[PDB]
């Protein structure tokens, strides 16, 4: 908006690789809140495979299992 930046003087910046995986992620999920997504994925190890799961395994939309 108007200068409304709360922080520290730092910078986080990802690479490419973790850059795509997020998108996934992000896509996938649907969560808006981007640094949430990375963190589920940080969490994980940037392991959508896993983020995913601990994602909708912790309230899911709806299908608590598939297959």
């Amino acid at each position: 908006g108007s200068s409304g930046s709360s922080g520290a003087p730092e910078e986080r910046d990802l690479t490419q690789e973790q850059t795509e995986k997020l998108l996934q992620f992000q896509d996938l999920t649907g969560i808006e809140s981007m640094d949430q997504c990375r963190h589920t994925l940080e969490q994980h190890n940037w392991n959508i495979e896993a983020a995913v799961q601990d994602r909708l395994n912790e309230q899911e939309g709806s299908g608590p299992s598939s297959g």
